[PDB]
């Protein structure tokens, strides 16, 4: 693996676990977004953070009263190191079915190395071999759970959303996992070697996301929907602090005016 990978203080931070809604739950750092979606037959994690997660993805597992090794299936809204960092590590302690985009196997499978910008240099974290590859539009089940992956693409090939009704004592709520279609600086939108598709697939993903439907949404990165505004530690179970339409078509506003300005440069 590359030496000295850029971690912010954030991405390791420590923070409470906590239910979101249902069987939702948060499980991950100060920033990273980390989610287990419990069922009786075992659990969904979608993403890790960066490598050495796994310690903190048990830990805060334990702490809901949950146990790590009932884990089944591994998602990830896109390949960085950032949030697939221990994807092989829990594979190798859990045992569960990495279910990838199809989009993004290639990288995940190579531990990053075929990044259209930060590829060349060698791993970026340990490789993960699919189970199964998705496609726009599959269902992934267990336990009761349905998960439907819509595809994203632009900040990886294989970016992806995950759509999913949860259920609590009072009402079901219709939860969007997004990953939202931010632009790193090295990317030029008219295409880039390693992805020459890369302008389309953005411009596709602002207007598809534009007009998924949903009740409650939260991200990868805690910045890009205000978590630490919407919750506080010890807060009373409120699913509601998530309700938030606007903060999701201002989010998506700002990207396709970057996106609108990039491609004038
Ligand atoms: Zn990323
Ligand atoms: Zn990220």
């Amino acid at each position: 693996l590359i030496k000295d990978l850029y971690v912010d203080k954030e991405w390791s931070a420590d923070y409470q676990p906590f239910r979101i809604a249902g069987n939702l739950y948060y499980i991950g750092t100060y920033d990273l977004g980390m989610f287990l979606i419990t069922t009786p037959k075992g659990h969904i994690l979608i993403n890790t953070g960066v490598a050495g997660s796994d310690t903190l993805i048990k830990a805060h597992m334990k702490t809901l009263g949950f146990k790590f090794k009932d884990i089944r299936i591994l998602l990830t809204t896109h390949a960085h190191y950032d949030h697939v960092g221990a994807m092989a590590a829990v594979k190798q302690q859990t045992h569960a079915k990495m279910m990838v985009n199809e989009k993004d196997a290639a990288l995940l499978a190579d531990g990053g190395n075929s990044d259209y910008v930060m590829g060349g240099k060698g791993s970026m974290f340990l490789p993960v071999k699919a189970d199964r590859l998705l496609h726009d539009g599959d269902s992934i089940q267990l336990g009761g759970m349905k998960i439907v992956m819509r595809q994203h693409p632009g900040h990886t090939p294989g970016a992806n959303s995950f759509l999913f009704d949860v259920k609590d004592a009072v009402r079901t709520y219709k939860v969007l996992i997004a990953n939202i279609p931010s632009i790193l600086n090295d990317t030029k939108l008219s295409g880039m070697p390693l992805y020459p598709e890369v302008g389309k697939d953005y411009a596709y993903t602002l207007k598809a996301m534009k007009a998924l439907k949903f009740d409650l949404w939260l991200a990868p990165h805690a910045g890009q929907y205000e978590l630490h505004k919407k919750h506080q530690p010890g807060d009373a179970y409120n699913p509601a602090a998530f309700s938030d339409r606007a903060g999701y078509d201002d989010v998506l506003d700002e990207w396709q005016q970057i996106y609108d300005k990039r491609v004038k440069e």
